[PDB]
């Protein structure tokens, strides 16, 4: 019942994008609960876990299709349900909460790291690189391959409606590449000169596909025409274990004013519908690697890392839930 | 030189897209050379005939990859120089070019709607169709559908970066069109819903390629990758006579403001290029059927167009030339 | 008004299918059309010509997929038409339909010998051939093969639900020729055994798609996969000519029955409905060569067919409407 | 050798037919083997051992190409044969005999329940789905999503030679499933308005390849060639351990009397050969998903499924071997 | 007949290929013809037409493959039949053979350079572009290019087994062009950095196959894979008019000892047999365009080329026979 | 250190490829560690290990892109570690290092003949046989096939520069096997009439591709090309772990002389670069099955291999290093 103020902004703030990024919003939502279990009032153990069950919620309802924020709600409360029923008091469990939201948000960060070592080393002298919204999964594998001294090049597109392309432009041109800025439709236009396509996910399935930033498809889909290596830059707790028994992934459909701002949209005629959304599933034959924390991988693989990382849980129901 | 107000007025509309659509501002050049010898005051055959072949330099040297520009002016200029050579006095060269030029207009005009007739043949009542940019010949078949009672529906892609697709959804659903306004990242995501895809022409080339606005071949190759028809509305003089002699179509670079504003751009990085190209080139594997005034072709049968129509020109110069 | 019982005949056993294939109902509509002029009781011109149209629309309104059946009759009353305007009289009206119809019947004779002629050059010496329902053309090329003493053996689906192909079966097989023959499920199995394919065609359209029996684009479809040329034998008046101006091909949708007895379908329960599609549609990247009687030609070229021989007309109404 | 009936009815049922179905047949020969022990009257487990080996062998060689009979054998005599050789007395055989086939049986109809309700999940509201033969682990599918409230309907191929495709649809129409049937020949024409396929299977090899009813390979091909979901509905033992070791599955070759009847077929000419394969291999880049009762794989992970599941009986003999 | 010594010194010289190249053959066939009426002692136009006639079929029968040299012998004696059959006396037929030999020599040699500019526009300055065999049309598009300043590249496959991509090495060297020069088998390998395929013919068919140089068609293959442009520059006279009535061309199979010479061969085991194809034929769907002296054509539309040009000979026999 | 002379004749025969073949180089560096161990007079156990290490070092800088080589040096150097580091006398860590390489010498020539029975059941009786250089892996199958009785017929592609087909051609006529042998360029040609490939492979990648002779690239796309089953026969050292973590490997480019003799090439200009690359890439879309001596996997199940056999050895450097 009693929830404190910081959960409520950090969903608030996951829908509406101001944090964004499957990554981060993975970490926001560890960091919320983290901050529940410090600063809680609670006397009883029953009562904290009480709390954490509905700020966990709170955060589950904030964005469906990024899997990184369930699975990092999943590492906190798999550990914080194990400990009250193994008994422990209320600092103990405390702790459990505050401990596992502190290794997540750690063990992020180094597999962005470590992602980036990895997927650089198939970054060649000279490469031109494709890249699709902003990922700092797929950034971290540019930035290294730069750093290592290759001359690359990122072609970017602005990524429409939201516009994160320019987040990565910018970010981009700030370590010192330099970056070509184009529109998502020119991407067939420039595969030619492409050497390498460098995307991101917010969540990969069983059989291998990839969801990921509207648009991310098309470019696959060209990508592979050419014969240009597609290559997703994804952590582990971007899989989706729910899609091993048969779980369709909902697309999040974005408000329509993302598109066209709301002073020139409530102007245009009813039967104009205007349709937002915001990701789109990459088939596994258009992906030729996934780049994770704990190596390459081909997409159909992904069955492997979700059977012995995740699979165990899908006997249980949700560890947030009664 | 004296050239009227009206060519130069015309010439930069052209340039700032002010007039836009590769049909209209072929209207439009030809309408200038004929504003030109109205109100021209040339007393003599060569003093007019030379009036007429400066207007045309500057209407050509306006925006070069919609070949439907030029071709109007060869339209008006090839029976202007006829008759300049063959001892045409003042009156009669003014009346040719005059003439000759309203010929023209009314051609293209009876051509879009015959366009219509013939397109909407091929559009069956349910059917969901996928544009992109605005064209006024694929609206053509658009529009003739919806008068013969075919219940569509019209997924609008909002076309950056010139935004041409606002236009297209505010027209068809003004004429009752139920209209899905999408980004142009969403086109395979809405391909799978999508029965059929009508799209224009600036040029089409001897060997069946066909120049677009930018992300044309994007939604073709996707349309392929799903069987779905790829229709390309095309008035005759969008078809391209120098490809015959092995020329490549220049694709027009416009200004990176259009994708960038100014007041950002400054701010940003020296080391990002913007690159705004206004077309690509759509494969002809990628197009079922060209549908032109005279009929349905396979887009192969684009040699069999130019051979018949304008092949005697190309052993001549330009007929504004030198 | 005046309809003899011949003309009646025809249309009842083109409907039923006891008279079938393109080109037999094509020379039969000519024959019915020969026997009404031959027959007739009328006194004027005017009331053969009226006779004369309305067994044209009869025999027209029995099959509408098959446009070798229209073409026969445009064939027949192009030319009656034009005399009767020209002014000929009762006698010179009658000669013109009977001597029409038997242009027709042996034109239609002797380009199926051509088609076998030309197809047979391209069957080589140990040739494993796949069929498909029952063609006078295709079989007209394997017969002619057998006979240049080429050992040749074909594969014959049996073509469900009519089972056209055991017609087929049992006439190679009465020419020396070795059959094997298969259910249509098994096309893609048997074609890695497979050289050639070689089938028909009911109509052939402006873009170069091929009509022809349900199950065709099966096979065209597998035999592309593999590498198998398909080859599709047809006479220059299976060729389309309202396909030119956008007109789509009627798909004849036939009795359920044909699929399920009559006897065990009233037994099933309504909710089960049956569809039979008499044609499928074949796209012209499937299809290798198209034989004619003047040649070979890749499908890309009925177009040139289409405007060489039947552009003409489409400017008139039907040669048969008042 | 001393053989009870109930061992020959079945093994001449499977044979003629008369119980099919993968699924099926397995549980039938496991039931086979049970009644064998039950109403053996050895009086020695050598005696029984001796039975039961010889009732396996008759059960093994009635059809060959579905691994889910000689995995249900195996199945009760890898521990019939670990008892015998460890000691058991005759009872304690018996016993293991007797239980081994029951949990067999209970897995086998529990695994085509589970299947049902995690392939379900990849069926959408509104969804048409076309399947193939007949095959209770698709049905399960089917109907599963059926009583969740998806409105949906089934384009049911009839399955040629032996029509299993009216079991088919009387059993879909009987839980309330609207139904579309059509010819095999008809799967391309109607892809189109095709949202997901859903197949069983008889053999799963080792590379992913699925050996399913004649034709399965046909409606994959062109489910990929329009981008439809292949999904293969599959109990584990439907997977194919000697695939492992370089093992080709043998496709049955049944009686030419299934595709001509007798009474026809003496007629008819000697150089006709009618050829009746009962199933056809679809190689693994036309599924999408192989969906088992432990869930959603790609078809490239059959390997492990048997690595994990079959992979330790390899270095040994059958189970009922000498 | 008494035949001149330099007809079987070019036959020689053509069977054993010291003169190669379709266009080059073609020319000494002509020049041969040219000398036999130059240096005749015949009295009588019986005699010369007799010396002629056997002086053609001398060397219609020295290399099957290549239409070039059957066209050229056509073009003259087409000529020179029409002269003796409309009665000519003797030095009319005379000259009417030599200066219709020095035609076809002046126009071969025109349509090359023509081939030259025409193909040199689709060379883009950066270019790199990847040629086989050693082609005097593929040769000139490749100089002319680089004599507009455009600095290329151009890879040379060294064409197994007679190694003329030696030929074209030292060729293109010679003309300032740098040269990368390949073992066939990496075609592949480098097609990732190709632009462009430029290649020859030796004879193009009535649908469009091009048949040229062995290996030809697997650069084209992974060219089309790669998206890479497959240009073919091909005279007129090597389009294959026999095609248009179904023929088959010919692979001419060559010496054993020009794949493995004759010291190492002979030792060699009679169970290894060494096949050496000359040519192989590349479809028409990996052919982007044919660059004629007349055009830029798709492949589609060699039909048009031979319609328009040879077809009207096809219902004559050869010039040459009696 | 002092190195023996087998050793650095070892290592000259490697580079200069008198001994060669992936499997076989690796046995020759087990070999030479086996001969500097057996003949060394280090009187110290530091001391042997010393000489080891750089022995080891000499053996690896010889040809980078066969992983076999350094896989072979791992097995060994990874046991004299352990033994060196758990404190070993000289004369454990001599044997160790001595058994070591006989047990890497035993396994080699078991999983080789290993991979020619599970290879072998995948050869039909009939069968054609497209191979590829000379792999003792896949000659295993073939012979192994061969005498099973079943009549195949082997086309050997001569494989240049190094012509190594030769090798392959008069191995296998030698097992009384007959041969086919053509050049490079045929494969294509002669892919219709082939009806299994099966080739070696030096390295093969984390997400399947296979490293192999120049060509195999193309084999395998034009194998595709006409539905041809590719089989890679691969032992598992030819799996490369260094790609788990995603390095490229390297392809090895060899001297000029190889493929243009220096007779001749000191003539050639300077404009002449001549490329030699010694292997290409097979993606894994283009390989059916890679056989390996514990069976037969997809080739995305390269990265199970590697990571249940080579995987732990990533977190250490390598052996041979201090
Ligand atoms: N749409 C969708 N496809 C999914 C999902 N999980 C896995 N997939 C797989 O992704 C692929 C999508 O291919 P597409 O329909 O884009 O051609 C299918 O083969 C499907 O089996 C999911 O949640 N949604
Ligand atoms: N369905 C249909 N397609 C036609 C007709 N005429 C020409 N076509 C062409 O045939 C092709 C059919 O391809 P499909 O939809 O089978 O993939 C299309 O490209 C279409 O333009 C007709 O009457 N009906
Ligand atoms: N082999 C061969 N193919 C020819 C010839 N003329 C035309 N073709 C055409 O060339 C193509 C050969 O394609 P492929 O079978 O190599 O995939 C087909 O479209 C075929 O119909 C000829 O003389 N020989
Ligand atoms: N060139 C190269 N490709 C590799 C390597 N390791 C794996 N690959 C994979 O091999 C494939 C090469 O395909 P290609 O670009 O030839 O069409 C891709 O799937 C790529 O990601 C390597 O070391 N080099
Ligand atoms: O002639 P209509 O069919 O109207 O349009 C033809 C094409 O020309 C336009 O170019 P732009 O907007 O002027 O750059 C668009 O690309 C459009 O599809
Ligand atoms: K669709
Ligand atoms: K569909």
């Amino acid at each position: 019942a009693m929830i404190v103020k910081e959960v409520y902004e950090t969903a608030e703030k996951i829908k509406s994008m101001e944090i964004r990024g499957a990554g981060r919003i993975a970490r926001a939502a560890a960091q919320a609960l983290m901050i529940q279990a410090e600063k809680s009032k609670a006397k009883e153990p029953e009562e904290l876990w009480n709390e954490l069950k509905v700020a966990s919620k709170i955060l589950y309802n904030t964005r469906p299709t990024a899997v990184s924020l369930p699975n990092a709600l999943r590492y906190v409360m798999h550990r914080v349900k194990a400990a009250y029923l193994g008994g422990a008091d209320l600092e103990t469990l405390r702790f459990t909460a505050i401990n596992s939201a502190k290794e997540f948000i750690y063990n992020s960060e180094k597999a962005i790291e470590r992602i980036g070592e990895i997927g650089a080393k198939r970054i060649e002298d000279g490469d031109i690189i494709m890249t699709h919204c902003h990922s700092k999964a797929a950034i971290s594998v540019m930035k290294k391959a730069f750093e290592q001294g290759k001359n690359i090049k990122v072609i970017v597109t602005e990524t429409r409606p939201k516009w994160q392309g320019k987040i990565t432009a910018k970010e981009l041109a700030s370590y010192g590449i330099p970056v070509i800025y184009i529109v998502d439709s020119a991407a067939r236009h420039y595969m030619k000169m492409t050497d390498k396509v460098v995307m991101g996910a917010n969540s990969i399935t069983a059989n291998g596909a990839v969801i990921n930033k509207i648009g991310t498809s098309l470019i696959a889909l060209t990508a592979k025409e050419h014969r240009v290596w597609v290559m997703i830059a994804a952590e582990t707790y971007k899989f989706h274990p729910a899609t091993m028994l048969g779980q369709l992934v909902e697309i999040e459909m974005r408000d329509p004013t993302e598109v066209i701002p709301e002073e020139e949209l409530r102007t245009w005629p009813k039967n104009i519908e205007v349709w937002n959304p915001a990701f789109d599933v990459t088939p596994p034959e258009y992906i030729d690697v996934i780049i994770t924390e704990r190596g390459i991988i081909p997409p159909y693989a992904a069955i492997d890392i979700l059977k012995e990382e995740f699979g165990w849980a899908l006997k249980y129901k949700e560890p947030w839930e009664d």
